[PDB]
């Protein structure tokens, strides 16, 4: 006659009339109760009526009852990357030159034509005109050589005059003006002997001339050809030791050789004389240049 | 005197026969005869410092009140990386620099007039001659003064006329023609003529004789074709009746051009009856009209 | 046994375990609760815990998450796509810039500094050579647009209405006279009209008063020689004039040149030819040039 327990199943046992239940660890005494134990805090907690995970609302969420992150917790990061995606320099087309190391961009430029300001702008190289005499640097521009537009020299030296068998000579102290492409030869007044009715004055311009003038200097732009040049009047006074009678006499330059400025002298008629008087002459005619 | 103890069980408790035993559903279980908490395989719970808890990489998660959390660091790479690009980089290009936001690619904007690409890659301007106008001009290479300003000579073969108080003739010379920068001269030679007038004038008509490439317009002045007294000079001229000519003192002077025909004044030195004139030769010049 | 009560069975137990009325309970916490019959494990909710495979399991999204030592781990692809987007900017990006390219690390703005006198942006956006005007130096000069020569260098044309003074060996008088004046290149010529004067010596000076009597655009400096004031021989000519005391003129054929110009005014040497007894001198028109100062 008995109704009681004698026996048990584990995780019950029996010991003198008394039971008792054997725990493992992650189950415990909680008062009077069975409780699931947890240690520390490892986002596990007893609370809404049950054993639940704690994650955070702002990273985590539940989906399917799995863990799973919040889609959100991205959106800074893919916002950042959007923003530099959208709109960024990847590639540099010449003359723009980019290394895809160091990062640096610079641009490819010519040296001979473009260079760098100090102030770090780019400015075209500037260049010196190439000119040719008589256009020249004057005062930092394009002008016109002062020496092409006056050039001051001198003659000192012979005339002779040679006319149907006559022939004399005599010096002059003469100044020399170029300007522009012309030559002028300021002969003075002179005193020489008989002339022809037609004749020639010949200007020896082999020496004389002063430095740094040179012969070639008076060579005409016609260079030797026989010309009818510049022809004006000339009187000459002619005497024999008495009051002169002036002839007008029909002036040119004629011919140019070899240093040699010839001029012709005739016309106006002669008279029988031994002496004669020259006024001062002009002469001028268009210079050769190069 | 007989305690009998306990009779009857609640869930999960139960007793038959004499036998009390305990209902397990999964996740509990025995451990030889312990009960105990059943977690199969591996996924990041384990028994462990007293009871149950949840493991984590402690390098991309923490703990903050009780709550899962994923840490900083697992992406401070990923902030490093991009503040790194965010610090300095280009987003816009300004003119000439232009920018395709969607290649991604920089080039610039050049006007190709000026500016050009070598075949180094280059930017290097293009090569351009000074603009000039006649009488400058290039001269082998550079900015010079043009030799056809400088010299030109050409050739008169035409008539110069005489006019002076109902007397009028004609003769035939030729006469070697010079331009010299702003000036031309021609160069007339002697030559005989006719009765002249104490006052009269000697025309020379351009509108035919000049060689090529002159022109009938080369020859007029700067001053046009108003009536001034332009290089006034002295003209001896032999006048006879066949006779010995005496030599009478004029004095001539450029007077007008009109009409491609030059008119110089021949008058003064007095006259004596006469019916032949030796001209000598004679020289004229003025200043030259231009574009 | 002298023991007065005798226990049978199961009299007594241990918590979690009671007894009450011979019945005998368990006492449980939340978190464990009974399914049917059965102690189970409560998981009120969704919050990633799950009875299954089992037992106890945790769940998670296996392609963010995986199990590593049986600790939570992330899923290193769930990075890849962004450690992607920032490799492909990194290998190849505009960081920093070389002048003349500038670029505003704080604005992103990239641009390039240029010399605003030899260099523009067009209408069109793009870097053109500034078109600028050459350094020209008269009579040098812009010609409709290119480099030439001055038109008021080639040709001016004025008049100068003035006095002429005669002086010689005590024979001096004075005329006026209208006169052309042209500039001509480096030269200029004064064109005398013919004029009559009065009683002339064997040598004399025929002065030409430049101070004033000019018309504008000239001025008296504009009539200096390029020899300024030397002495010369200058354009040396044959002059024919009229010698007379009433009746037919005599003429004697004189020496005229450009001998010196001293503050505006030009001195004509006029002598040679021989003289004769006279009160009268008709003069010819008379054209005198030299070459002109310049600046
Ligand atoms: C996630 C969590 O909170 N874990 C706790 C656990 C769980 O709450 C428990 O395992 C669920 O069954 O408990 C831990 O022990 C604490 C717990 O027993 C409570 C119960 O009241 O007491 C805490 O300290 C008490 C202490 O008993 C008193 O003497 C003291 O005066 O007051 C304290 C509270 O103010 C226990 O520490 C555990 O280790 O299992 C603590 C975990 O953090
Ligand atoms: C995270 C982890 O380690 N998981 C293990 C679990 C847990 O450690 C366990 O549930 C905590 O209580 O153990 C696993 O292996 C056990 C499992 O095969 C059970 C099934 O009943 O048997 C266990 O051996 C027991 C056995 O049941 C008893 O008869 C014996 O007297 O005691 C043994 C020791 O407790 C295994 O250890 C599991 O699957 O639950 C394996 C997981 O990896
Ligand atoms: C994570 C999860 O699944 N949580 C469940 C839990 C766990 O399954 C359980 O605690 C593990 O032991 O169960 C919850 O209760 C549900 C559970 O008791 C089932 C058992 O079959 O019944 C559900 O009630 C339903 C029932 O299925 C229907 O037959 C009935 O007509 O309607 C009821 C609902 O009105 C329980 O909801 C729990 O809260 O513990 C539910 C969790 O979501």
């Amino acid at each position: 006659l008995n109704q009681g327990v004698t026996s048990a199943g584990a995780p019950l046992s029996i010991r003198n009339n008394r039971m008792t239940m054997g725990l493992n660890d992650g189950l415990t005494l909680s008062g009077n109760n069975l409780a699931i134990r947890l240690p520390g805090n490892t986002g596990l907690n007893i609370q809404n009526g049950g054993l639940q995970f704690r994650f955070n609302t702002d990273q985590f969420q539940i989906v399917n009852n799995n863990l799973t992150l919040k889609t959100t917790v991205f959106d800074s990061i893919n916002s950042r990357i959007g923003a530099i995606e959208q709109s960024y320099v990847a590639s540099a087309v010449t003359p723009l030159r980019l290394n895809s190391s160091t990062k640096v961009l610079d641009m490819l430029i010519d040296s001979s034509t473009l260079e760098i300001n100090s102030s770090g702008q780019l400015t075209v190289r500037s260049t010196s005109p190439n000119l040719r005499y008589p256009i020249a640097d004057v005062s930092g521009g394009i002008g016109m050589s002062p020496n092409y537009r006056f050039r001051q020299s001198m003659w000192i030296g012979i005339v002779s005059y040679s006319g149907s068998g006559l022939n004399w000579r005599v010096q002059v102290n003469s100044d020399i003006f170029i300007v522009d492409d012309y030559i002028h030869i300021c002969l003075p007044a002179f005193d020489g002997f008989s002339i022809a009715d037609g004749g020639d004055l010949s200007l020896n311009f082999v020496t004389g001339l002063l430095p740094p003038l040179l012969t070639g200097d008076t060579e005409p732009a016609f260079h030797n050809d026989v010309v009818t040049y510049g022809a004006q009047t000339v009187a000459i006074g002619l005497s024999s030791g008495g009051t002169p009678q002036y002839m007008s006499k029909n002036l040119w330059v004629e011919q140019w050789q070899d240093g040699v400025l010839r001029l012709r002298v005739e016309g106006g008629g002669s008279i029988t004389h031994s002496n004669s008087k020259w006024p001062a002459m002009t002469v001028s005619y268009p210079r050769s240049f190069t």
